[PDB]
């Protein structure tokens, strides 16, 4: 039995959850744009993998509230990112990303939705911007002021003139959590009760597709077995998703079982129809529309390279060369205490753009997800805590 794995006041299972030991990396890479006027004249666009840009993780949990006498717990997930110049291809201080202007395509399509559009197209006429800009790859990640949201923001402050993929994300959480501790039963160990004091989800369609199944993904509950299938809410997805075995590995000593994201997972089918908002009608296989989510901007979660993806959303943009080694996303648990060993958990980030007659700056752009960047999260356990573990553990 191992009842040590729950998350009370003085177990090592709770330091742990509360501040992680092992070294977590987020690797970035960006898909260089070789040919934007080309593709302004409807040309298929060929980009360039650039990359890796790695930052290491500092991870803790905080304001840390036991509930319901130790079988619920509140707590916010705090996360930072470290550079590692000699760990990465270049200075991203430095190195430049030419790729689409995400700041304007957003209130464009605010403005295609009936938010502040008189206030946005008059800007946009006032001073013309470029669909395809250049900016270093700092600038892209952690932000950068934009031209005509700092013009909006004259008259609208609570809307932001800087914009960044991670735009003030580096020191901070994805909001209030409560989690459930193995007190009650050890199956339900560090899984999710609430976020934001929301037992579940709003903006899909099925209350299927709006439920908050599985944990946060960093850890899972002890003595897995190889026929379950696994649940994991990754928030920055805006959905829940499950994993399932796919092979046997060891990661030093230690037993583990392969988790991957199936290709279920991302499919155009009736079942994941309710993640096609607003009526059902989805783009196609490997892909999802999470504009909702991230404020009414126009982006598209997938996998790298569109693996897993129906194969013209690869043919749309070349230099798209998917293959499962490099791109898929996997987990190497360890059977017996519900730990991660390694893994890889990566995935890409698009924006869907098409051509806009009352936009000049789409000129003649086919309709598409053009893919900007995508990542890699990944661990891998040391020798010096995997012996002790595999000690501990006997
Ligand atoms: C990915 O997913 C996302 C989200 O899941 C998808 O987006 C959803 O789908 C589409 C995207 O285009 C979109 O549907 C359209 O919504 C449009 C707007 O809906 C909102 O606004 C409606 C109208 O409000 C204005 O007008 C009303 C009076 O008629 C009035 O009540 C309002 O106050 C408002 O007034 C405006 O005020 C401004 C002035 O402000 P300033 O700028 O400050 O000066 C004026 O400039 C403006 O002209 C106007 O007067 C509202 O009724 C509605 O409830 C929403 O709140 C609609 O326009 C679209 O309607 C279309 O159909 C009509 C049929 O009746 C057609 O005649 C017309 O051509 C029109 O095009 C349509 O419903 C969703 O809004 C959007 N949802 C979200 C959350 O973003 C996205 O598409 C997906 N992408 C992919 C690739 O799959
Ligand atoms: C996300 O957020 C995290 C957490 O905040 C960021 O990580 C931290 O970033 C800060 C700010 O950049 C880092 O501080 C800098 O550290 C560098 C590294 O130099 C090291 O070696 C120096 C020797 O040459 C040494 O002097 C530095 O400081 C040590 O010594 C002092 C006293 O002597 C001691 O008090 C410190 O604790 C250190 O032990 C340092 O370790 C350093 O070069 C920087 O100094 C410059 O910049 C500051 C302004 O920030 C300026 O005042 C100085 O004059 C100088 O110009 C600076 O101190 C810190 O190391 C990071 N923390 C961790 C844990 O890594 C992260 O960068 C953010 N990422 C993103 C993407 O935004
Ligand atoms: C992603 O893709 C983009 C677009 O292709 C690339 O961005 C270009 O990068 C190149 C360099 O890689 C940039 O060119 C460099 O510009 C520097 C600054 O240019 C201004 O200032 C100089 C004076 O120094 C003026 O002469 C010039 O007119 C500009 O106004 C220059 O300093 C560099 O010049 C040196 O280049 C080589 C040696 O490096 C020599 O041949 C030259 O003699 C000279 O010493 C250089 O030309 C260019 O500006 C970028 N374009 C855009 C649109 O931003 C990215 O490199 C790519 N990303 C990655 C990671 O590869
Ligand atoms: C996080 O995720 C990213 C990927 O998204 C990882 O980065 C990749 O790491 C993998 C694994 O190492 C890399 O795969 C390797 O590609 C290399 C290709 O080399 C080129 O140049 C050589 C000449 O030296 C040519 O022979 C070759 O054809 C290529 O043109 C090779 O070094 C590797 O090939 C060897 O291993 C593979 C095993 O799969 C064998 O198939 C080969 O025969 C050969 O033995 C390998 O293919 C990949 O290139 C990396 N990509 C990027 C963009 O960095 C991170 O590593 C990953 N995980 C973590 C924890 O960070
Ligand atoms: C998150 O929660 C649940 C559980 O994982 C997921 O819904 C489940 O989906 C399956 C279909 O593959 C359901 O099977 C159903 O069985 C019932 C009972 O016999 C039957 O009424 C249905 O016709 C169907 O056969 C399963 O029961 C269902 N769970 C519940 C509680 O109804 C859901 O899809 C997950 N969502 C996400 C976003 O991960
Ligand atoms: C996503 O799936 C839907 C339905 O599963 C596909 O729509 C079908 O399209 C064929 C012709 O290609 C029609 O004969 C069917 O009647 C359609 N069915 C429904 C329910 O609409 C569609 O092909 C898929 N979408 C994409 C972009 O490939
Ligand atoms: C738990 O540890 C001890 C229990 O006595 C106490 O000093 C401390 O305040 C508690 N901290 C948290 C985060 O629960
Ligand atoms: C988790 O604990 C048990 C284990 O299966 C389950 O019966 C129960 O419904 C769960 N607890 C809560 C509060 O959801
Ligand atoms: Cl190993």
């Amino acid at each position: 039995i191992e009842k040590k794995i729950v998350l009370r006041n003085g177990t090592e299972a709770f330091d742990s959850w509360e501040k992680p030991p092992l070294p977590v990396y987020t690797q970035f890479y960006f898909f260089n744009v070789t040919n934007p006027e080309e593709i302004l004249r409807g040309e298929t666009p060929r980009v360039e993998e650039v990359g890796p840009y790695t930052y290491r993780e500092l991870r803790n949990k905080a304001n840390i509230q036991f509930g319901d006498n130790g079988t619920t717990i509140s707590a916010v997930s705090n996360k930072a990112y470290v550079f590692e110049r000699d760990q990465s291809v270049g200075d991203p201080k430095i190195d430049l990303i030419r790729t689409l202007n995400i700041p304007v395509l957003t209130v464009i399509e605010w403005s295609q939705v009936h938010f502040l559009r008189e206030i946005i197209e008059a800007m946009l006429k006032a001073y013309q911007q470029k669909l395809f800009v250049t900016h270093t790859v700092d600038e892209l990640l952690w932000g950068y002021k934009d031209e005509i949201l700092s013009l909006i923001h004259v008259f609208r402050p609570d809307i932001s003139p800087y914009f960044g993929l991670f735009y003030e994300k580096n020191g901070t959480n994805d909001g209030d959590y409560v989690f459930l501790t193995g007190e009650d039963s050890y199956l339900n160990f560090t899984k999710i009760v609430e976020w934001n004091g929301k037992t579940s989800l709003d903006w899909w369609i099925t209350d299927k597709c709006n439920m908050i199944n599985g944990t946060d993904g960093d850890s899972f509950h002890p003595l897995i077995t190889k026929d379950e299938v696994l649940y994991v809410f990754p928030s920055d997805f805006c959905r829940s998703v499950y994993i399932t075995f796919s092979d046997y590995e060891s990661v030093q000593g230690l037993p583990a079982f392969r988790y991957k994201v199936p290709a279920e997972i991302l499919a155009n089918t009736s079942d994941n129809a309710g993640f096609c908002i607003p009526e059902g009608n989805c783009l196609g296989s490997g892909v999802l529309n999470v504009s909702i989510c991230k404020n009414g901007a126009p982006i598209i979660m997938s996998f790298p390279h569109f693996y897993q993806a129906d194969e013209r959303f690869v043919s749309a943009i070349e230099g798209m060369h998917p293959n499962q080694e490099d791109h898929e996303t996997f987990v190497d648990i360890n059977p017996l205490t519900g730990i991660i060993l390694k893994a890889a958990k990566r995935f890409q980030i698009n924006i869907y753009v098409k051509k806009l007659d009352d936009f000049v700056e789409t000129g003649d752009i086919r309709t598409m997800v053009f893919p900007v960047m995508y990542l890699n999260e990944s661990v891998h356990i040391d020798k010096e805590t995997a012996s002790r573990l595999k000690s501990m553990i006997n």
